[PDB]
């Protein structure tokens, strides 16, 4: 049961999960309660998916069980400042999706297991670990006592794992230029349609990415010490590239660190600030995901001098 500092904070863009492990689940049901109705899930097979679904995440540095909770809870935030325009089984499909959207995931890139010849990339040829972690969904929606959709219809069920495949194929960053891409111009030409299916996908694409990247979104303290997590993966990857006989990016590369500020710049003025740029055009009150988003910018710009 949610004490009274959480049940505020919650609703904040910026809300950071904390230390205490053991509350993230109660955190998600409180989430999902509020978003979808106590009656929606049976609370005990759902809080089995749940820990299944922590049981998968692996001890990585970054792209663990808190960064997944983390995806959701900006999820939420994004779906109850936007009240009215999603589903009920939009809003419930995003929110698992978001949990599930990492699964099984080694810290490592789609590049990197295909320099590898990883088996996953023999599998899956794009879009590698997105296919495994929505593999990794199905394979913990169908153990005994963990189908959370079991009094959804069929076609209902069919529905809401093709939102979740989507929303988590959506996750794969390699995605989200030629999306946002589309999007902006949706947006300046007044073309954009959410009554239009193909339109609401690249919008809810938008918003996996939007959340996927909510680091920098939280107050600089989070944001900063949350990168040293992101380039824990990074750094370890290049490492592997290396072992491999392949001189890594300058991004996964520790002898680059030095330069880590310049490439938070990069990333920021390539990716983060047009990717909350669209989505407050399209989703206006989402305005605080950018709005502190160009506060990280300037306080990287701030380390740089
Ligand atoms: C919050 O920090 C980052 C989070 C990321 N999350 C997912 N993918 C990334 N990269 C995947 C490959 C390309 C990369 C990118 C794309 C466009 C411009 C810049 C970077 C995005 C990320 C890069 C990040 O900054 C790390 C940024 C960086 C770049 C170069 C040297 C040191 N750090
Ligand atoms: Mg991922
Ligand atoms: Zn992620």
């Amino acid at each position: 049961n949610l004490p009274a500092r959480i049940c505020r904070d919650i609703e904040l863009f910026h809300f950071d999960i904390g230390p205490f492990e053991n509350m993230w689940p109660g955190i998600f049901v409180y989430m999902i309660h509020r978003s979808c109705g106590t009656s929606c899930f049976e609370l005990e097979k759902l809080c089995r998916f749940i820990m299944s679904v922590k049981k998968n995440y692996r001890r990585v540095p970054y792209h663990n069980w808190k960064h997944a909770v983390t995806v959701a809870h900006c999820m939420y935030a994004i779906l109850q400042n936007n009240n009215g325009l999603f589903t009920d089984l939009e809003r419930k499909g995003l929110l698992i999706a978001c949990l599930c959207h990492d699964l099984d995931h080694r810290g490592f890139s789609n590049s990197y297991l295909q320099k590898f010849d990883h088996p996953l990339a023999a599998l899956y040829s794009t879009s590698t670990m997105e296919q495994h972690h929505f593999s990794q969904t199905v394979s913990i929606l169908q153990l005994e006592g963990h189908n959370i959709f079991s009094t959804l219809s069929s076609s209902e069920y069919e529905q809401v794992l093709e939102i979740i495949r989507k929303a988590i194929i959506a996750t794969d960053l390699a995605l989200y230029f030629g999306n946002r891409k589309q999007l902006e111009e949706m947006y300046q030409t007044g073309s954009l349609n959410l009554h239009n299916q193909s339109h609401r996908d690249r919008v809810i694409g938008l918003m996996m990415t939007a959340c996927d990247l909510c680091s920098v979104t939280k107050l600089w303290p989070v944001t900063k010490l949350t990168a040293n997590d992101i380039y824990a993966e990074f750094w370890a990857e290049g490492d592997e590239m290396k072992k491999l006989g392949i001189q890594p990016i300058p991004m996964m590369d520790r002898d680059k660190r030095d330069e880590v500020p310049q490439g938070q710049l990069g990333f920021y003025n390539a990716v983060a600030i047009p990717c909350y740029t669209t989505l407050t055009q399209i989703l206006p009150p989402t305005e605080p995901l950018l709005k502190a988003c160009r506060d990280n910018l300037n306080q990287w710009e701030k380390v740089i001098r």
